[PDB]
C-alpha cells in the first residue's frame, strides 16, 4: 500500500512537500529542499498540485444524462426542457434513476471528485428517483460520499401534500432539507416555506440547502429569510442558499444592508456558472444581464460561496462532462474575477469553500485526516485552470481509485516537437 | 504518401465517406455504405467527423505570451494591463516578438488550426512588432497561412503620423487595413478615420478589418458607416467589423433598421467570447451586461459572423491555449446559443465562417480543394463541443502536420473500468 506521496506542491505555499501515509490517513506532511527519489510504495506527485479532493455541491444526478430523449430540446429555452422531460416520463423507472446517476457519478470520480450533494425531486407521491437515489448512495460509498437533498421541486404548499412528502423523504433518509420559496404561489407561502423547512432540520438533525431566488426579479429576496433564520437558530454552518441570482438585479442600498446579516449569519453559497448564463436573462432583449449572484462582493466580504455544475447532459443543461474546472473556468469569466491572484485562488471555489457548504468534517491536507487528495499535473491552480488540466491520480483512503495518463501532442515540423501549452 | 481518408464523418451529412487524395488536392469524396478497412497509405478516421481546418480570424500575436512579465496584472482591468505591458517595453525586441508568437502558433498548428489574421499595432514609428511578424508569416507558411492586419491601435487621426504610418504598413506588405474609430477623440475623426481606411484598401487592393464599437456605448455606431462604405464601394466581402460589442446595447428599433443594411452590404462579424465577456460590462455594477454582439440574430439574418480568441496569455487575457473549441464554448453560453441544433452547427462559427471573414479561396472539403483537413475524435459539432475533444489529426496538403494521443482515463472501482465521457 501506498506509504508517501513525494515532490507535492500545495496551494499557498513555497516549494516542495511529503505527505506521509499510514492507516488510509494523513500522518504528517514535511517540507523537501529538492525533489526526492521516486521508490516502492510512493506516489510521485512529479511537482505537480495535490490538493484535497474536488467537490460538487450541486447536481441533479435524478435527471442527468437525458438530453435528447426521447427528443432534443431544440430551443434551448426552460420552458422546453420542462416538456421534454415530461415525453420520457414512461422511462423513469428505479433503475433508470440508477443508472444514469451512476453514468455521471463514474465521470464525477474520473474527474476527482469525492464528495457530491444530489437534489432529488420529492414532488412525486411515489417517491421513484428519491428510492433509487438512496441505494446509489450506498453504493457509492467507496468512492464519493453522497449527501442527498429532499428537493420539493414543485413548492411545499403549492402542491398536493408538500410539506408530507419533503418530512416523508426525511424519515426515509434524506441529508438535506430543500425549499424553493420563489416558486410557491405567493410571497407568503414564500417565507411560511422556509419556516417549515427549518422546522423539519432542527426535528431531524439535518442540513438546508434551499433554491433561493433562481429567478431575475428584483423583489425576490428570500435569502433575507433564510439567513435569518439561520441566525435566530445559531446554525449557520448547516445552511446553504443555492443561486441567488436575484440577488445580479438587487439595487446596492439593499444589498448593503442585507450583506451584513448574510456574513453574521455563517451561511453558505452556491452559484451554477454553465447553467446560471445559459438560462439566466432569458427575458431580457438588449443588454441582457449575466445573472450570477454576487460572488466577487461575496469573496471580498469573507461570505462563503462556491460553484456547482447543477446539470450534466439534460433538458436543462445539454453540455458537460462533470468537470469541475470547467465550471470554475466559466464562473471566472462571468464573474470577472480575472485578476492572476483571483484565477489562482479559483481553486478553493471548487474545494475547500465547497467542503465548508457541505458541512464536511474530515476534508483537507492535514495531518489525521483521512488520506483523500488529488494531484493535478499543474504548478499552481492558475496553470490548472488555464491548461484545464485532468486528475493525474486520485487517492481516497491511501488508495489510487482513478488515474490519468495526459494526451500526447506532436506538431511536425521541420522536426517533430511535443506541445504542451506552457510556455 | 497518404492516399486516402477513410470511415469520415461530415457535418449535415448522413453516414460515412471516403476522401481520396491526389497531388496534395482532394480528388473525389465517395460515400461509403459501411467501415472501410484499414490499409497502407490510408488514414482512418475511425468514424470520428472530418472538417476544413480550424480557424482563427482575431489574435494579437505582438502581445501574446507576456501576462506575468515582470509583473502580474492583479485586478485584471483593461487600465492595468495598459500598465503591467508598459513595465514590459525593454524586452520588446524583434527577436522577442518573433519567439512569442512562434511559441503561440505552435499551439495553433497542435489544435488545427491552419489560417490565423493578427492584428499588429502599427501606432510605432520604429514598426518593431510588424517587421518581425513579416518575417514570421514567411517562416510559418508551410503550417499556417497568416494574415497581417495593420492595427492603429492608437489612431489614425488621433495619433503622431498615424495615417503615414498605417499605408506605411501597407507597403511592407500587410494584408488588411485596420482601423479603431471609438477610440478616435472626436465622433468625427472616427467617420473619417473609416473613409481613410476604405480609400487605402483600395489603393492597395487589401482586405478591411475594423476594431469597430468596442465599447458599451448606446451611441457608438460606427459599424453603419463600415456597412455603408462597403455597399458603396461593393466590396462587402472583402471588408470586417470585429467586436461590435456596442451593440449589445443598442435599442431594438435602431438594431432593426441597422440589419438591412448589414445583410445588404455583406460584410463580415467578428464576436471574440473571451475577451468580451472579461472586459465588456466593466462599467455597470449590477445588473451587468454581457457585451457580446448581436451573434444568434445575425445568425437568424443569414449575417456572416465568427468567432476570434483575441488575444492569449497576456495582459488583456491571462488565460488560453488558443483552442477554438473552448472560444466556441463561451460564445454559445453567453449568446444562449443553447439548443441541439444550435450547438452542434456551432462548428461553423470556427471554420466555414471564419474563411469568410478572410476571404479564402481554397478552403472546404471539396474536389478540386488543397487537402487541408482536420480530424476530430467525436460524432459531430455537439459531441465535439461538449467534450473538448482534441484534434487527431490535422493534415495540410495531404500531409500529417500535427496528431494528439488522446489521453486515458480509468477508475477503479470492482474492477478497472476505461471512460470516455461518453454515454
Ligand atoms: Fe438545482
Ligand atoms: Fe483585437
Ligand atoms: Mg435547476
Ligand atoms: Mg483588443
Amino acid at each position: 500500500a501506498l506509504q508517501t506521496i513525494i515532490n507535492a506542491r500545495l496551494p499557498g505555499e513555497e516549494g516542495l512537500w511529503q505527505i506521509h501515509l499510514q492507516d488510509g490517513k494523513i500522518s504528517a506532511i514535511d517540507a523537501q529542499s529538492g525533489v526526492m527519489p521516486i521508490t516502492e510504495n510512493s506516489l510521485d506527485a512529479e511537482q505537480g498540485l495535490v490538493i484535497p479532493p474536488f467537490v460538487e455541491p450541486h447536481i441533479h444526478l435524478d435527471t442527468t444524462q437525458t438530453a435528447g430523449q426521447p427528443n432534443w430540446n431544440q430551443s434551448g429555452t426552460l420552458f422546453e426542457g420542462i416538456e421534454r422531460w415530461a415525453e420520457r416520463k414512461a422511462l423513469l423507472t428505479h433503475d433508470d434513476v440508477k443508472q444514469r446517476a451512476w453514468q455521471t457519478l463514474k465521470w464525477q470520480i474520473a474527474n476527482g471528485i469525492q464528495h457530491v450533494r444530489t437534489h432529488v425531486d420529492v414532488s412525486d407521491a411515489t417517491l421513484t428517483a428519491l428510492k433509487a437515489m438512496l441505494e446509489v448512495k450506498q453504493e457509492v460509498a467507496p468512492w464519493i460520499d453522497l449527501q442527498i437533498v429532499a428537493f420539493p421541486q414543485e413548492g411545499i404548499l403549492s402542491y398536493p401534500n408538500g410539506e408530507a412528502l419533503l418530512e416523508e423523504a426525511l424519515r426515509l433518509g434524506a441529508d438535506v432539507v430543500g425549499a424553493i420559496p420563489h416558486f410557491e404561489f405567493t410571497r407568503e407561502y414564500g417565507v411560511e416555506s422556509l419556516h417549515k423547512t427549518f422546522a423539519l432540520a432542527q426535528k431531524y438533525d439535518r442540513l438546508i440547502d434551499v433554491h433561493c431566488d433562481e429567478i431575475d426579479d428584483e423583489q425576490s429576496r428570500f435569502v433575507e429569510t433564510v439567513a435569518a433564520l439561520a441566525h435566530h437558530e445559531g446554525m449557520g454552518a448547516r445552511v446553504t442558499a443555492s443561486h441567488t441570482t436575484a440577488m445580479h438585479s438587487y439595487n446596492g442600498a439593499y444589498t448593503s444592508r442585507l450583506f451584513r446579516l448574510l456574513k453574521m449569519s455563517g451561511i453558505n453559497f452556491v452559484a451554477n456558472p454553465l447553467v446560471n448564463i445559459h438560462l439566466q436573462g432569458r427575458f431580457d432583449t438588449y443588454p441582457k444581464r449575466r445573472g450570477i449572484t454576487r460572488v466577487k462582493e461575496m469573496l471580498e466580504s469573507g461570505i462563503n460561496v462556491c460553484f456547482g455544475h447543477d446539470s450534466v447532459f439534460d433538458p436543462w443543461y445539454p453540455l458537460g462532462t462533470a468537470n469541475m474546472l470547467q465550471v470554475l473556468h466559466m464562473g471566472l469569466h462571468v464573474c470577472q474575477l480575472m485578476g492572476y491572484g483571483q484565477i489562482n485562488d479559483g481553486l478553493n471555489l471548487i474545494t475547500h469553500h465547497s467542503a465548508r457548504t457541505l458541512n464536511l468534517q474530515d476534508y483537507g491536507i492535514a495531518a489525521g485526516n483521512s488520506a483523500n487528495l488529488i494531484i493535478l499535473p499543474a504548478e499552481n491552480g492558475f496553470d490548472a485552470l488555464r491548461r484545464q488540466v485532468p486528475v493525474r491520480y486520485s487517492v481516497r483512503g491511501g488508495k489510487v481509485i482513478a488515474s490519468t495518463q495526459p494526451a500526447q501532442t506532436t506538431v511536425y515540423l521541420e522536426q517533430p516537437e511535443a506541445i504542451d501549452y506552457k510556455r
